[PDB]
C-alpha cells in the first residue's frame, strides 16, 4: 500500500510522504506507513 515508510524517528516524515505523494497535503503518514490520497 505505501508509497514509503513514515519513521516517527523522521521529525520530517510528512514533509517526505507528501514529497512520495506529489506534493502539499497529498500524503498521510497512518502508523508506519505514507499513504497518498
Amino acid at each position: 500500500a505505501m508509497c514509503m515508510p513514515c519513521f516517527t524517528t523522521d521529525h520530517q516524515m510528512a514533509r517526505k510522504c507528501d514529497d512520495c505523494c506529489g506534493g502539499k497535503g497529498r500524503g498521510k503518514c497512518y502508523g508506519p506507513q505514507c499513504l497518498c490520497r
